[PDB]
């Protein structure tokens, strides 16, 4: 029993931690082969962000104005380029502690691990999702820039963040390991906000079943809804559509609980409406939208890596 | 920016989680240096549970009648004790992998980092609190038993949990690394059953800081109070007593914020009499009480914005 916000375990992300430096500037760096990775930025001055021509100021660079060091080692850089918003620096020492790993793009809604990390050393651990603006909702310090984000499937860590930026309104915005930006984001001075949020569906409703699961039914009712009806319903409330591929996603839950995920619908509809009326859900008075369905049959059933 | 329940980095802990199978019991131990430590429950059947004497059942025990695994290779079993309610098993190999420790017990109020484990194999981490009625409110399912609790602060991994049980409320208890249980619990089937909890007090006005912090002040007020006219209200809302001893561990974030801490308890007052009338704090409708002064000062900036 019990419901929390649990994040995949870091260690073989920790192995990869690195510590990269450029003239004043230090962020962290992800080692995985003879290949540190870090946000293209750090190449940039305070002046250099404002109109970056990120090729110009990158062959200005030599191998050796890059500083790597890992743990008390200081790595060799013997090459560098440029893949998108990502600088890869080619080192001459392989990580022995390179865990097997994928780069894999995520979708809004989907959740991952970040391991936030500060001059090469990892801080912490906090799970987090890619909200529907493509923003996450880090907690992030200056000279957190280079943590990532990951998830874990058997022994493969899929690197899918890497941070670059905190937004006006204290959010976060960051790429993929190939260096592509989620959201309408760009790693120049310029000015940047979040757009409007919304909510995640699909994941309010498989924290609704993780609820069931855990024994709290009080917002269970015997009505059901129909797809569009609770679509209706669903942008009234800033929530995003829900899809027949969520609703054959959430199958398995519907299928443990005996709650149909039009059913489940129906309560959800009623909370929008009604509010929790002073009650609580797996201990919160806000619908949570950060577990996907995946991370309630996973915490319920005891995955391992 | 932002404000996280995180957890410390697992991997100094991953590297120490074993497999312990004593007859057709399997569960969790921590591997440190030549010694595993496990819940002294895996001796048992469950009908031993209602009255088990552990010294009875161990001493009918050879050290080859206790199996453990490391990742793929067995450990060699050459000796055994029992110290409270863990079990101590003396293994032929000593851990590579043993980090820098140490045996803390805690108090309540004190927030740990748990990895939970099944079959020996770490599933996730997250953060948990030790409560005013020396539960945890984990999550945990069958096989969990040996999983650990702990921080890091600096590089030294200080544990403070080992999971023994699941409480008929869906809550948890366990012993510190000497065995000892939190709280009056045993490890027997008895009637036991968690105490009524309380919220702890220090760590809510340790979060109310955090929030001043990262920006948010709607909830202060222009009132103070006496610290007992202060603990005569938070005990009618089920709030630990707040001590002279956590006015002065909240010191600093006082010296930071620029709030004194009995200005900060008016505005918990307050929050407790009026509801935050549909506004939210660091993200949440309820009270947060599972972040220490520490915690916060570890976690947010020290520059309030
Ligand atoms: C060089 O990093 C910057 C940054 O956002 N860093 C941060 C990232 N996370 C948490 C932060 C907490 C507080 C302070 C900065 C944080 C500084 C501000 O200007 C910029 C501008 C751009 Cl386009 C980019 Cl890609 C990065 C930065
Ligand atoms: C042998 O472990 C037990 C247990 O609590 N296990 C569990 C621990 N965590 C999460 C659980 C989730 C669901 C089911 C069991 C859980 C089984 C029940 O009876 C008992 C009774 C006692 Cl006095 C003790 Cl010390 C252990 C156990
Ligand atoms: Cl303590």
């Amino acid at each position: 029993s019990g419901f929390r916000k649990m994040a995949f375990p870091s260690g073989k992300v920790e192995g990869c931690m690195v510590q990269v430096t450029c003239g004043t500037t230090t962020l962290n760096g992800l080692w995985l082969d003879d290949v540190v990775y870090c946000p293209r930025h750090v190449i940039c001055t305070s002046e250099d962000m404002l109109n970056p021509n990120y090729e110009d100021l990158l062959i200005r660079k030599s191998n050796h104005n890059f500083l790597v060091q890992a743990g008390n080692v200081q790595l060799r850089v013997i090459g560098h380029s440029m893949q998108n918003c990502v600088l890869k620096l080619k080192v001459d020492t392989a990580n022995p502690k390179t865990p097997k790993y994928k780069f894999v793009r995520i979708q809004p809604g989907q959740t991952f691990s970040v391991l936030a990390c500060y001059n090469g050393s990892p801080s912490g651990v906090y799970q987090c999702a890619m909200r529907p603006n493509f923003t996450i909702k880090g907690s992030f310090l200056n000279g957190s820039c280079g943590s990532v984000g990951f998830n874990i499937d058997y022994d493969c860590v899929s690197f899918c963040y890497m941070h670059h930026m905190e937004l006006p309104t204290g959010v976060h915005a960051g790429t993929d390991l190939e260096g592509n930006f989620y959201g309408p984001f760009v790693d120049r001075q310029t000015a940047q906000a979040a757009g409007t949020d919304t909510t995640i569906t699909v994941n309010v409703l498989a924290w609704l079943y993780a609820a069931v699961i855990n024994g709290d039914r009080w917002f269970l009712n015997r009505f059901t809804t129909t797809l569009n009806d609770f679509n209706l319903v669903a942008m009234k409330y800033n929530y995003e559509p829900l899809t027949q591929d969520h609703v054959d996603i959430l199958g398995p839950l519907s299928a443990q609980t005996g709650i149909a995920v039009l059913d489940m619908c129906a309560s959800l509809k009623e909370l929008l409406q009604n509010g929790m009326n002073g009650r609580t859900i797996l201990g919160s008075a806000l619908l949570e939208d950060e577990f996907t369905p995946f991370d309630v049959v996973r915490q319920c059933s005891g995955v391992t890596f």
